[PDB]
């Protein structure tokens, strides 16, 4: 009981508006684990590693999950802030991208050993369904203090 | 109501497991199929750029053997630039419906246009098994992870903490 077309012309000016439209019809739909998200890592070799975490809150100011601050993903991060999120929704013939720095949260707002990251908000894709194979893609780049949108190829 | 039925499972003991990891991981494919789910081939693939920034975006599972697991893509598409530049990527399959996330890690080498004929330049890749993690759901949040790591032709065999 579908989804199809996703133009410029339904671009909302902040892409959280259109993340926010997503992760609800996700949620509205079967989708189990609407907010699970692919976290992918880099260690000191140069190799990416990957594991799901569930996204708990979200504000222009980044994704934040949580997690064991001794874990291998805590401690690749610590060496390399630079990480990526993927919702994968491929039921919806859909696909969230996000790239962008992982902060250490505060152990302020976690309120031991066990906390949690916020990844700021550098790029975002949007990737949408395809009858016939025609995928929508479209990245909104962070740049000054501003999103420059882009279309991409399928 | 369901003429197909369905259902789930758990544990995952370190006696059950096979010798070879494709074996299990040939088992929850299947088990991923029978119970219906969406696109039970669908993986997600992550490479990294010369800064050392990840990329991640699904892709599908076409082949896999003891020499690695295959997908095909574009040849002149970000992902194949990347691994061009960096031959070293994940794979995490997303079965979280069921509980459940394997994840390789390994070399993506480009295949001979032989091997791309099996099934724009839409070629193939084949990522080595170097290692292959397997989690499942145990009870009280007290989950099952194992890793399987590629050592003198062989496999070592650890218990991570969930
Ligand atoms: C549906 C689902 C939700 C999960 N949520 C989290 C989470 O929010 N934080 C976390 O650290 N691990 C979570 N995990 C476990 C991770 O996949 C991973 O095993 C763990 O964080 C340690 O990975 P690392 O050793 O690569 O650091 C979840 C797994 C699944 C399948
Ligand atoms: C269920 C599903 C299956 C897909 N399968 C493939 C595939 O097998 N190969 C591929 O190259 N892209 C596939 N895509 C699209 C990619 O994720 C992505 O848009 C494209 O290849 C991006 O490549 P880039 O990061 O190399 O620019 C699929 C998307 C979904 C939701």
């Amino acid at each position: 009981y579908t989804k199809g077309g996703l133009r410029r012309r339904d671009l909302p000016a902040d892409p959280l508006t259109l993340f926010e439209r997503w992760l609800s019809q996700a949620c509205e739909a079967k989708l189990a684990d609407p907010t699970a998200m692919v976290v992918a890592t880099v260690d000191e070799h140069g190799q990416p590693y990957q594991r799901i975490v569930l996204l708990k809150h979200y504000d222009e100011k980044g994704m934040v999950f949580y997690t064991n601050l001794g874990s291998r993903k805590a401690h690749q991060i610590e060496n390399n802030p630079r990480v990526s999120l993927l919702f994968p929704w491929h039921t919806l013939e859909r696909q969230v991208m996000v790239i962008g720095k992982a902060e250490r949260l505060s152990t302020l707002e976690v309120m031991s050993f066990w906390g949690g990251f916020r990844v700021s908000l550098e790029q975002i894709e949007f990737w949408q369904g395809g009858e016939h194979r025609l995928h929508d893609r479209f990245l909104y780049q962070r740049e000054n203090d501003a999103w420059k949108i882009d279309r991409l190829a399928p």
